[PDB]
């Protein structure tokens, strides 16, 4: 057999059935012959390839396959691999090098020191030192990214290596079975559930690894037994809990004083499947009010060693998470009773105020829809006004880089043929990937993309009021057409500019056959 | 002072004075308080900022700075960052980190492990480890930059570290002067001028950094003393020679043989500004044949380290072709003859064949015009057809990435104002880095873009149908619609479906007061 | 409080009462007020003080913190990173970096690009962004070592940040408990079970993790259950089984071929601990016969990913090996049967064969005894000659460098002051870290060192006669007086040209009150 048909029946026999790519003459060699069983997505660009494999992979719940071409296309993506690292994203990025006989003079499309190009977003990064190592460097490339914590890897590949004869004994890597399935020893475990126990007044915070693993409903019993209140970890790159659950509090402010604040009170704080913390604004104070201890429940060892406070615990979330639930005792204390509705914002005829947006989804979108954000100031009203009841409904851009939610709604879209998708993306941020649209439109993936435009990059408008900095330039994005750039990749397009037209397009895109970019006038900040 | 106020006037004692730039939260504190005679040039995503600002670089012959967000922001143009690896470019990428309170526990934003995120696409990559040691680090960055071999440089500054007190020692940075113009001691250089005259049937060879030292004319004069033909390099990044100059013959073959072949007979081959060699098929055969030997002058080590064959001298471009044309004996060996024009290809009233969209544009284009390339299936058919008489006139991504020519042809218009651009791309190219048109639309940079579409990525299938490779996926990209696009980002578009619409779109194009696309329809390949 | 006060506080608090240390200009500001309850145990040389805390921290099973000097500090101890590397040794290695104020000039002493020196030798490797970042920098620190799978990590801290005010906030981390104690769940772990019970010829291998874990006894139980025979995986740097046990089968040859046929007829193979595998020579074959599958428990997601071969589980040793133990069936098949003695080689009254040495090392060394091997020719008659029934008993190069056990024998000796340590040390490896002997001179730590000296670099001589290499320069090391060597360093010295005198000098070295080499004249191979 020949290096390439080995690390075909690899993949298959790894569950990997799709290859995400931007071609180039690096990797011809490896889609040549390419398998019937598989099948090929092409983006036009590098971060919406990994965007799509992304939100595929995190909706899935599995490994997704990418091929990218040498140094320039891996460089295309790695804004994007930012935001997959941050997420856990278990993705395996495959990138094709030159011939191993015009390395050494760095011929065109030499892909230089390639393994330490993507570091350090990368769990593990290489290129084999011979073609017939190639198929076990795709076992480890497929281990290394689906074992707790999950995250994306690099493989490089010589162009010739893909003719060469294979190993006969690589046989032996295509039905491994590889588990980080684990929890807590009993005695620890015991210990454990006797402090929740005895926990006059705990709370349960929830962070994206929870989603991940499908643990959400693991949760909700887990907060019922303990009649606890529970609120989503910070700068939450997905939503682990139902948002109108009696026990549900919320998005934590992203602030070190604002969160040992809101746990003031609570005697232990269980942190499940979230960094401590993902803070972002610069708000000094304590960590934990006296009182207080956190117990953190993390997939992950660079969380549990970074964390300030707390003590931690590395497991996998699912594992720990049904233990848990059905471990502890069912508390005595009352339920918590369910946040009260959001207040309808006034709205006269003209441009949009947000909340009126995300009311209006709440109200027309099917309730398994799934929502992608990248509209960066309205974060907190979306969380507030979308009722979201199932798992994996909800992704945004895990280390804060735009250019995510328009190749990933298109992603988890093809992952979730059955729930609608569809991404709320600032005027903004759409620009960074826009190209994604494209794949949509030739694939026909009926996401639905909700383009708010306020003309402005608001979020750091808002930051730079918030600093008095005056003088600040870059900071508004007047005249695109998004309409015009939707026509232009083949998407059909609407525009809202005041509740009459927001209703009639959102009620038009829902029957759509296809996907259908709305732009919405909202009202500048 | 604090180290805004310090580092802004390092950087125009230093002669900077314009920031390419897509801004986020942790760069607020730079850009705050801009000095008003700097100017900040925005674009939409950060391949497109790096490519606008190597444009500039490359074409104005000095370092460009450039200011991203963050992790993602670094991220998303290390694509771009590989071709200005390649092509020697000078710039200053400097992004905004987390305040130094907030890195340990990787709040949001914090670029982990910052200075290896650009490796190895930078010559030089580094985090301050105090705020007052900002202005020393940006002296470094702007000298590492701009010594010979010029490149990319990278600089992460934690946004508190602006508003700290500078050390008033700083003030020694101001005015440094760094040179690396430097030649080949004369005892050497005699040795050296004595083969070139002794010399039966020389060659030269001439690869990017002529062009960048503004080399081209001494070149001229060495090449007419010596009686010499000319080529250019392979995989060419710039013209560094008048195209229709009598010793001129055209661009290499990037392969080994080929070159060996074309070099045959030629007793003693000059190669200057150009590694030894940018190849890029796989053509096995001997470097050089019997009876040729090389000499390589080049501005760059790595480059002297790796030729597979000759001498080299590494030395400053300028000061060494300026050198040896001073030098040289006259020759009495008869001129080189002028290559023919090229043949017209035979065109009917229909789809446009690229032999006559360059031959239009050689009709109707300024003699001063700037090419840019990246329409990859029709590189040989260009150089054969546009007469480039002055330097500056030609850019290709030198790393082989798309996503290059838009962007940066917006930045050699804002480098040559005077200089009309003509950027020629092709469908599938033109994808990579689209969102750059906005910023040519808001600033009123008059370039001009020739999309060249002919509905697939031809280079790629013509290199499938070169390896008899069946079954290749993701080889085609119908369905885009680029005046649509164009719309989108506000640049004025026209269609030229024949050569009666190319003639009458570019003199629009060549009249207009602002940048226009043109989408060509052009042959399937 | 100061950096200084709140990291030795930290430090205690985590455990931690020993730094293993040479000392530079830019450790003073650490190590002056030295804590009245911390040890200092200086080393001559920076190979011997990591080697000293790699042998404490493998004995005592808990992190073993060190202080270098700067970059050349570090990099002397790089190859004895290696080591500890492969053992997965928790040590906490610090390093002194010049004043933040001079490190932009890089004054003498400065450690450019810091983290990357021991790269990629180390699990996390940092220098924090300001002075108050240090103590939480030194818990990231702590916990990284000491979580699974333990290894080395590296903090580079600037000398002016200890005087510094801490952050009030760096309490939090003084208690935190950060645990990795974790197994397979319930479900998977009763299938493991079950296919343990149904195997009709299992067989277990065990590899250093076992041993680091403490988890031998609960192995004794596992195989005494099922039935099975164990070995011990190759290339083996700690004991974990008892070697008279009658389950046990010696050590592993570290051949692909070699155990695929030793492995041959076990229809299950449980590898507990170990990569799969460490093999050395290179003796190609099939990595498993027809008839035999593998199932992989380790510590290490790297080790799981790059195995060949078979199903794993990633989890504590400590936690699987006990769960397994107590949940398997005992089987009704016979316990196997004991090995036999080995022979007795036939012996003259001249040099020593290595196998009489450790006949009688076994017969005149305490039960308890601990045994250090770094006689490369002499591996397999040291296993299949010295009883060792306890856990900790055995040591070996982890990585194969040599100059681990001298160093390392003496921090053994630190941890476990009531059981004799015998380091068995080649006249080669003696030599790298030979400036060890003065630390067990100076603090009386008794280690007996034997050194066996047969005048070549024995294993290389073998493996050249392998290869039928002739004209191999660099084998031979004559010339070399040990016991000069140890007078140099303090060390009271023996010498054994014979049988008699080896007798004679282990008696005079068990009695001794401190330290003691002695110099045997052994067999030339
Ligand atoms: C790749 C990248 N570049 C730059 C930024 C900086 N940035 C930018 C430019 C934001 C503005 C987004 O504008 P928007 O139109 O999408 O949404 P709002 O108007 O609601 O802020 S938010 C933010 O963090 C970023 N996060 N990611
Ligand atoms: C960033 C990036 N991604 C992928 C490629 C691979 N690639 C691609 C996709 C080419 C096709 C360009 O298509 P085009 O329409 O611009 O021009 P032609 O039809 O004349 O080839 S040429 C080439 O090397 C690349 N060079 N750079
Ligand atoms: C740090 C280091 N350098 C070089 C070697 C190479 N090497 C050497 C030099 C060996 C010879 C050891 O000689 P010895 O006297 O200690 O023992 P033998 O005579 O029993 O081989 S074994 C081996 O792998 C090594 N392992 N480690
Ligand atoms: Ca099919
Ligand atoms: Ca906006
Ligand atoms: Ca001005
Ligand atoms: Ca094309
Ligand atoms: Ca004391
Ligand atoms: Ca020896
Ligand atoms: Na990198």
């Amino acid at each position: 057999a020949s290096v390439h048909g080995t690390t075909y029946e690899l993949l298959r026999r790894q569950g990997i059935d799709t290859v995400f790519g931007n071609p180039g003459s690096n990797e011809l060699p490896f889609l040549k012959d390419f398998p019937e069983d598989f099948r090929y997505i092409l983006a036009l660009q590098e971060a919406c390839v990994v965007g799509i494999a992304d939100g595929y992979a995190q909706a899935s719940r599995k490994p997704a396959f990418i091929n990218l071409h040498s140094a320039a296309g891996t460089g295309n993506a790695m804004g994007a691999l930012s935001n997959a690292w941050n997420s856990h994203s278990p993705l395996i990025v495959t990138a094709g090098q030159q011939t191993r006989a015009m390395i050494g003079v760095e011929a065109l499309l030499t892909n230089v020191d390639a393994a330490n190009l993507p570091r350090p977003l990368v769990k593990w990064s290489y290129e084999p030192a011979s073609a017939a190592e190639v198929p076990h460097a795709m076992s480890r490339a497929i281990h290394m990214a689906s074992m707790a914590p999950q995250g994306p890897v690099y493989l490089s590949v010589p162009y010739d290596d893909w003719d060469k004869d294979a190993d006969p004994q690589s046989h032996h890597l295509f039905d491994r079975h590889v588990s980080s399935s684990v929890r807590l020893n009993d005695q620890d475990l015991d210990i454990l559930v006797k402090a929740l126990n005895s926990a006059s007044n705990p709370a349960i915070v929830l962070g994206p690894d929870v989603d991940a693993a499908n643990a959400n409903a693991d949760c909700v019993m887990l907060a019922e037994r303990l009649k606890a209140p529970v609120w989503v970890a910070p700068s939450a790159p997905r939503c682990p809990f139902p948002t109108r659950h009696p026990c549900f509090r919320g998005l934590m402010p992203a602030g070190i004083a604002a969160i040992s604040q809101l746990l003031e009170g609570h005697d232990v704080v269980l942190v499940i499947g979230a960094p401590v913390f993902r803070y972002h604004q610069y708000d000094p104070g304590q960590y934990l009010k006296p009182g207080t201890r956190l117990i953190s429940v993390t997939c992950d060892p660079l969380e549990a060693a970074r964390a300030p406070m707390g003590d931690a615990i590395v497991a996998d979330i699912g594992a720990m998470a049904s233990a848990l639930a059905n471990l502890v005792e069912e508390s005595s204390r009352q339920l918590p009773t369910a946040a009260p509705e959001p207040a309808k914002v006034d709205q006269d005829a003209g441009r949009l105020h947000p909340e009126t947006v995300f009311d209006t989804l709440n109200d027309m979108a099917p309730e398994n829809a799934i929502y992608l954000n990248e509209s960066t100031s309205t974060t907190a009203q979306m969380w507030q006004r979308l009722n979201m009841r199932n798992p994996g409904s909800y992704y945004f851009c895990a280390a804060g880089g735009s250019g995510f939610a328009l190749p990933a709604a298109i992603g988890v879209q093809l992952a979730e043929p059955e729930r609608q998708v569809i991404a709320v993306i600032g005027d903004g941020s759409a620009n960074y990937s826009i190209s994604a649209l494209w794949t949509a439109a030739q694939y026909n993936i009926p996401t639905i993309f909700v383009i708010m435009n306020n003309g402005t990059y608001g979020a750091l408008r808002w930051f730079a009021g918030v600093l008095e900095a005056e003088n600040v330039p870059g900071l508004d994005v007047p005249g695109i057409d998004f309409r015009a750039l939707a026509k232009g990749y083949g998407v059909q397009a609407l525009k809202a500019d005041n509740l009459e037209q927001l209703k009639g397009s959102l009620q038009e895109a829902l029957s759509a056959k296809g996907p259908v970019l709305i732009e919405v006038s909202t009202v500048s900040p």
